[PDB]
DNA sequence: GATGTGCAGATCTGCACATC
DNA sequence: GATGTGCAGATCTGCACATC
């Protein structure tokens, strides 16, 4: 299947109100091993937040100012480029304090991450987090950091920009309309090819259509793609 | 100072796509640049939105030089910022290639600084400043990553917004293939739209997949979808 | 209810050929 | 070239039923 990071450019595509994203969002860091995700925008000590984190943990990260504790904000306010982080592994060289927030975190299940910050509008910047409950996160191959920034920026910009077709729906059509066979789809998304078919005929059957072609020609007609 | 800056800034201004245009025109002038051009390509199907001169536009898309263009063959064959240059590839050029250049320097396009990044469902699109000096003589080397994150935000301002393109590829529907293409775009069958149009069901299928096969497409819905953006139904 | 499984019959797509 | 013929295999659509 293509890559998460592929997997968010074509999300940063379709048409919906956060909503719809932050289903999108959670389905990807699920679909690819992650606890989570977190996009935060950050201007001065003023952060706002696009994650599924959970509720209870977001609550005291913003009343207790993380921010400017949180060893992977560091990280991601002094250089701009994609990369690995690890509660364990960075331990040593940690105050007593940044080892507290990550035993905090740690019973959150967020212990290791994939982070991916950018500079963004006047100066500010925006980061995309990939969470795990995993100690540390073990690549194969290391991921591109042009390619990364490249979706970020889309990531960001679509959020930024903040009834409609659920993310699967809109994701799954998107490429019925360049061509693609559902099997091809399957491939792709690493889904089964019944996921699709089912997801797709539904689509078809709450617009009473009876074609792909149609379907297709409606979206894009009504805006829904 | 650093145009990639300015960019990310611009990509955040939402309003109509006129001062959006007139932004990017206005940094590419602000910068020492001939102009801007930004591509988006889904295989030789190409929508551009540029400042370039309105006769190069024309010549690029009645030529294809995107198909002869060496510029936009680095970009499909690797994602990274890159500087290009006509008098300094000479000597790799064949004859086509120099010509090609050639045709450019009358239009102040001589040089250029280019960005190329992956987009949504397997396309790409690419942004670009062109310069009239020969080379390109940067004091230092622009970051790769930050000018993907730069045009990762400019290619979703000028997408996600539905800009209207200054140009593209030619692709048009004769009579009987939009009035049939019309019939598949609303759920009919082959064999129905032969019923309803009085026609063989012959007819409405080699005038259907000869008009895909001049798309390049695998399906109707492709077909039916490149139609409807392009504004042919 | 949300999803998934199966498949028969409907339709289309890809290829080789033929005719206007 | 534009249009038309022929068809095997690809791919989809509609309906029935299963899972939990
Ligand atoms: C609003 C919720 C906080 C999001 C914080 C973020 O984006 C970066 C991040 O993952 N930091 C991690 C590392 C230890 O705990 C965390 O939460
Ligand atoms: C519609 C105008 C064409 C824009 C093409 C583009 O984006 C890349 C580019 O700068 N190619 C250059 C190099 C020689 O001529 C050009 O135009």
């Amino acid at each position: 299947m293509q890559h998460w990071l592929d997997k968010l450019t074509d999300l940063a595509a379709i048409e919906g109100d956060e909503c719809i994203l932050k289903t999108g969002l959670a389905d990807i860091a699920d679909h690819f091993g992650f606890t989570g995700y977190a996009y935060l925008h950050i201007q001065h000590r003023h952060i706002t937040a696009v994650t599924n984190y959970h509720r209870q943990w977001q609550s005291t990260y913003f009343d207790k100012k993380f921010e400017a504790l949180d060893p992977v904000v560091k990280r991601a306010r002094s250089r701009k480029h994609i990369f690995t982080w690890s509660g364990e592994h960075e331990r040593p060289t940690l105050s007593k304090d940044e080892r507290a927030f990550y035993d905090h975190a740690s019973d959150f299940g967020i212990r290791s991450g994939i982070t991916i910050p950018i500079k963004t509008a006047n100066g500010f910047m925006s980061m995309f987090t990939m969470a795990s409950d995993k100690p540390v996160i073990d690549l194969d191959r290391e991921i591109d950091a042009v390619a990364a920034a490249a979706t970020i920026g889309q990531i960001h910009a679509r959020i930024s920009f903040l009834a409609w077709l659920d993310p699967k729906e809109a994701t799954y059509l998107r490429w019925i309309a360049v061509g693609k066979t559902m099997e091809e789809i399957a491939d792709v998304e690493g889904v089964k090819y019944n996921s699709v078919r089912v997801k797709l005929r539904e689509a078809m059957k709450r617009f009473d259509v009876r074609s792909k072609a149609h379907l297709t020609a409606l979206a894009i007609r009504r805006k829904l793609i």
